[PDB]
């Protein structure tokens, strides 16, 4: 919203005084972003295009840098007034960085870079640091694009040992219900934009929104009419069958999916008290595929429940496999979802015969809001600096061999394997491996942009 | 930013096809939010002013309706063309709605209601369920607020016990350095605000903004310029605890120390290594043998021209553990303050305080009827004891029955596309402030 739009003052209050704390004769400086480590060995890499196309979407001007420098003063921060009002004048208010990033989408191992930004102006050199709040703030769509990933590979496992059709089952499995969980609007969209780098199914409007305005993407993606808990009890106890049968009426078609909530103990009712027999008839006639969600009971025993109870109303087919699905109806937990459960629940159904085709997932806070910039150690560190015309590396440990100097990402040619680099190596190495960076933005100007197509088309390519 | 400005779209999937699930004749529908538990008995209740400003700042329109029918088509979603075409056609595009809120800044036990919202138009009465996403989202500026109103009270006791001046030392001893450590810019503007209703330091900018575009207030809070080491009063330079040990025991210490006095500036050291409760007491230690103190009038000590900040590792229980380690070695309070970053504004989520919106009624056929799963049902509000200041929840026929001993603590804070009752920063610091445990 307009009253955040001033660049300037998207920083923390501290970095916009650090211009006075370089060296004299300083001339350059470089960064790099990685994960330290934490809960993954790899992070999916997403989020860097929506950031900058938001929070560098015009030039600064005279207006950001009164208002900057009114506000900075009386909050008590020193503030770059003639650094700035040089930026405005001489380089027509375009910020004097070069970021270079991996392509969204691709996984690529903790303790390697993951993109680099570089001052492009001698005078203005110390604009990467002002920038680092804003950017390192990409631990988040990275974090949840990434625990997405983790969950699509446990379930691809599962599909891959349980179904005739793993991969046309698979973007279905994960539905993202964080939208009333997650801190913000804004992290909505994002956070819910970096699940769809793996998934298609999602209740988060907002993620569409951000696909569509920042990764090409006019429908990322996909879901299905389902009924709340409020609708179904305000029928009243008497009325209850009928509201399940009101979502009949309204959603049920051949072809169309549509889930119903309800208590575990209520579908244990309906199966065992033969009121739900004419539910069941409807739901068989209408062709549609009936998502039963249980919303009390222990997560994953109450799947195991409700696969059996429902295999013993509507029966199954054994598929290719050897495994059960079930005819019209299917499950989704949507409480307590975790990669752990998650993985509990796959483990206890597969065993008792179901295929994982049976149940899908949902996740909100969960997925969107339980994440924090320690979940992968996300840090953005000053490497190099050019003083009186010398490069100088900068570090803290010489150990973690540490990072410094002027970095970039090198990818294996033969086997795919990523590792960070100097850029004097980016030669010598040519033949094995490529630079796996990319220049993403300079000057004021995005450069290579994807679609989130492309975006997903990494991450689905990649493998534990 | 203008890609999210459609608020049809600001709701979760499934609440688009959410008003053909209700009984036939339904006219009006009543939910409210509560704190159901979780980690603390009380929640400070800030952030809905600013949501709703930003949320619903305009009139639904047309464009709204026509983008929002495409996007949820190809979506999946059935959407209800005729019934968002009549709110803007008759109602002016104005949401047919009552919120009622306790005043930002209250402090409310959980369990209780914290705000309602009423339908208040028979034809469009499905209109506050598509609303519960964005504004069950409160839940985040809450528990910020709470989070760090919870500090401020430990902080607070162990003034009162060891400090002359208690509440002018306190709003400096919780600071914000949460910018880069949260989810988003909006996270970091709207979580930011809500420690502002509880202290005065901050190192995030975007809650300045906010604070001044949605609570009426210029410049909401401060901090100082800090020397990372590799006006001027204040200053933060980093350290760590064997770092103080080696100035004092080498020569460049004996200069520096001579400088830092003749300055006459109050230098702020913040260790950034060591366990935080030891390497607290510790730098106090040395700060006292490179320094010497003044012994205040409740007899603790408050070190000359130097400060202490602990940014790393707090948390509510390493603060109180910091607190009572300096005092029990006869530190004043005073010496010390705190900074939190992610742990205040990321590090909290909706299960925190077991944040809940709820159905408790609708209105069937013309007749009212409760809606649950003893249970809180019916048309509700919140009262304030008048003697007391306790609160609990009722029904709102109740009030009349008891406006000798109680108020009800509500106000209407929205109605009918148009904010009423608004607060500054400054009232809802009051608030805040005048709260105990
Ligand atoms: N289409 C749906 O049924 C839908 C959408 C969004 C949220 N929800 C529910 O809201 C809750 C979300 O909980 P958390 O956000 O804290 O994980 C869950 O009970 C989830 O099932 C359901």
């Amino acid at each position: 919203m307009h009253y955040l739009d001033n660049l300037l003052l998207n920083t923390d209050s501290y970095k916009a005084s650090h211009w006075l704390q370089y060296p004299p004769g300083t001339d350059a400086s470089f960064f790099y972003v990685e994960s330290r480590g934490g809960v993954y060995d790899q992070t999916a890499f997403f989020g860097l295009q929506s950031i900058l196309k938001e929070a560098i979407n015009r030039p600064v001007t005279h207006a950001d840098i009164d208002d900057a420098k009114a506000l900075l003063a009386a909050h008590g921060e020193p503030f770059n007034e003639a650094g700035w009002r040089d930026i405005v004048d001489r380089l027509g208010g375009q910020l004097p960085i070069r970021i270079r990033a991996v392509p969204e989408g691709c996984v690529v191992p903790t303790h390697n870079v993951l993109m680099t930004i570089e001052s492009t102006d001698a005078k203005a050199f110390w604009v990467p640091s002002y920038l680092e709040t804003l950017l390192l703030r990409v631990w988040y769509p990275v974090t949840v694009a990434t625990v997405s990933w983790q969950v699509k590979q446990i379930v691809r496992d599962f599909l891959q040992r349980t179904s005739d059709d793993p991969e046309g089952q698979l973007p279905f499995k994960l539905h993202d219900f964080g939208a009333r969980g997650v801190s913000s609007l804004g992290s909505a969209a994002l956070g819910g934009a970096a699940h769809l780098v793996n998934f298609l199914g999602t209740d988060t409007l907002s993620a569409l929104l951000l696909a569509r305005a920042h990764y090409h993407t006019p429908v990322a993606g996909y879901s299905i009419p389902a009924a709340e808990h409020s609708t179904i009890t305000s029928w009243g106890r008497e009325r209850e069958v009928d509201a399940y049968r009101n979502m009949l009426t309204q959603f049920a078609r051949p072809g169309a999916i549509v889930a119903v909530v309800s208590d575990s103990y209520d579908i244990y009712r309906a199966i065992r008290e033969h009121w739900g027999t004419t539910l069941r008839e409807e739901i068989i006639a209408s062709g549609a595929t009936v998502v039963i969600r249980p919303d009390s009971g222990d997560p994953v025993d109450v799947v195991e429940q409700c696969l059996l109870l429902l295999d013993e109303a509507f029966g199954h087919q054994v598929n290719g496999k050897g495994y059960k699905v079930l005819n019209h109806v299917r499950v989704i937990q949507g409480d307590g979802i975790n990669p752990q459960s998650l993985r509990a629940i796959l483990e206890r159904i597969t065993a008792a015969g179901y295929a994982a085709d049976n149940v899908a997932f949902g996740m909100g806070g969960a997925l969107l809001q339980k994440v924090d910039r320690d979940t992968q150690k996300f840090a953005l560190k000053c490497s190099a600096v050019r003083v009186d015309g010398a490069w100088i590396d900068v570090y803290k440990d010489p150990i973690t061999q540490s990072k410094r100097g002027r970095l970039t990402l090198l990818r294996d040619r033969a086997t795919g394997q990523y590792r960070s680099a100097l850029l004097d190596e980016v030669a010598t190495h040519a033949g094995d491996s490529d630079d796996a960076l990319v220049t993403v933005w300079e000057n004021g100007q995005m450069l290579r942009e994807w679609t989130l197509e492309q975006v997903r088309a990494h991450a689905d390519a990649a493998r534990l």
